[PDB]
């Protein structure tokens, strides 16, 4: 039988057998493609392989799990119509990369879009979108977060409450939070972000004080290359990005947290 191999780096479509390698096809045909030992045992000829089979017996270089994701064009013969992309040397990973994606699709899983999963998970999936997700935002409602936010850490209104201030004011400012006040686990893929409050503080002259509005969130980065930000990566993280690059990307926290308070100044 022969076989369509379609080709998406330089976009040829050429029939090969299947008793005929697929490098040796394409050149037939004039398209010249890499190659060096032309004996499968190096990835100069490689090339990711995203739909149908191949017979690459014959090669020797790639291990049993590359080889579902990618060929040796030298000494691959076509078992099914293939769409492949050559020129893949300087961008194949090994089975611990490979399967780190697989592992992170079916652990978290349109896919890798939308709203992240509450919860313990939640750094792990920022994570894993970070390094498969190739920017596309997500989102997280903020009432989902896990925020435990008191007015003694919002210093916009304690400047009020700190000074001798009697009446009634409306309160309306961005404040950074270190997420780390509300967890290891939302500090690990939140860090510090910008949030608003608005509200209104009423002072007694005596110094019974009452606080009631709402916090929102402004959009923050994820970026998790760690010259961009305050934390340890631990030695997983920062193995994982010795391998691989990831994309930063932008997470919306829609919605109002409600704060209601209440106190008395001595
Ligand atoms: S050119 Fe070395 S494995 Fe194909
Ligand atoms: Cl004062």
């Amino acid at each position: 039988a022969t076989y369509k191999v379609k080709d998406v780096t330089t976009g040829a479509e050429i029939e090969v057998p299947d008793d005929k390698y697929i490098l040796d096809e394409f050149e037939k045909q004039g398209v010249n493609l890499p190659y060096s030992c032309r004996a499968g045992a190096c990835s100069s000829c490689v090339a990711l392989i995203s739909s149908g089979e191949v017979d690459q017996s014959d090669g020797s270089f790639l291990s049993e799990k590359q080889e579902k994701k990618y060929i040796l064009t030298c000494c691959s013969y076509p078992k099914s119509d293939c769409t492949i992309e050559t020129g893949y040397e300087d961008k194949i990973l090994e089975d611990f990369e490979i399967e780190l994606a697989e592992t992170g699709l079916e652990f978290f899983n349109l896919p890798r879009s939308g709203e992240i999963l509450s919860g313990v998970t939640a750094p792990f999936e920022a994570f894993d979108h970070y390094l498969f997700g190739n920017g596309v935002e997500r989102s997280i409602n903020i009432n989902d977060v896990g925020f435990n936010i008191n007015v003694s850490q919002i210093p916009p209104i304690m400047s009020l409450l700190n000074g001798k201030n009697v009446g009634r004011f409306d309160i309306g400012s961005d404040f950074v939070r270190n997420t780390a006040l509300d967890g290891y686990s939302v500090a690990a893929y939140l860090g510090n972000i910008t949030m608003r409050t608005e509200g209104v503080l009423n002072v007694k002259s005596d110094g019974t004080w009452q606080y009631e509005g709402v916090i929102r969130s402004y959009n923050d980065t994820y970026d998790a290359n760690p010259s961009t930000h305050r934390g340890a990566l631990g030695e997983w993280a920062t193995g994982v990005l010795n391998n691989l690059s990831g994309t930063p990307y932008e997470i919306r926290i829609p919605g109002e947290l409600k704060i209601k308070e209440n106190g008395k100044k001595l």
